[PDB]
């Protein structure tokens, strides 16, 4: 189950753009200390920090690779590399939030 994973992870996620062009774009992502850090395309720009206490993971109904991360002012649309990395990301995000709640 979720205990097959820890509460930290460094990797990449596909993040869907929006507007005239909606495409998947690879971004460096990391989870640590209850925070999801999402890098921008430009690598010297300060990354977005999402407090996982006030976010909700919504796995995809269908494809076992896509998931949303609902934050207070935005929904991020993510896609993992495959089934197994999807399970890893969602498990780590979950674990991180649970740990953060214990400590709050
Ligand atoms: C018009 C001139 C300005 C310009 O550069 O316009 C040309 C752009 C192509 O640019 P892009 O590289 O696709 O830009 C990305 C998207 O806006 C994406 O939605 C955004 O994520 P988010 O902000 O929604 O999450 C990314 O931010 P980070 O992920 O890095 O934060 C951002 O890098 O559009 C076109 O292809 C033209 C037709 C629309």
């Amino acid at each position: 189950g979720n205990k097959e994973y820890g509460s930290e992870k460094k990797g990449f996620l596909l993040k869907k753009s929006d507007g005239i062009r909606k495409v998947w774009q690879r971004r460096k992502c990391a989870v640590k200390n209850g925070i999801l850090t999402i890098s921008h395309a430009t690598s010297n720009r300060q990354p977005a920090k999402l407090n996982l206490l006030t976010c909700q993971v919504k796995p995809n109904a269908e494809d076992k690779k896509s998931f949303d991360l609902i934050s207070h002012n935005r929904t991020y649309h993510f896609q993992a590399e495959d089934e197994q990395d999807y399970i890893a990301w969602i498990s780590v995000l979950t674990n991180s939030k649970e740990e953060a709640l214990t400590m709050a």
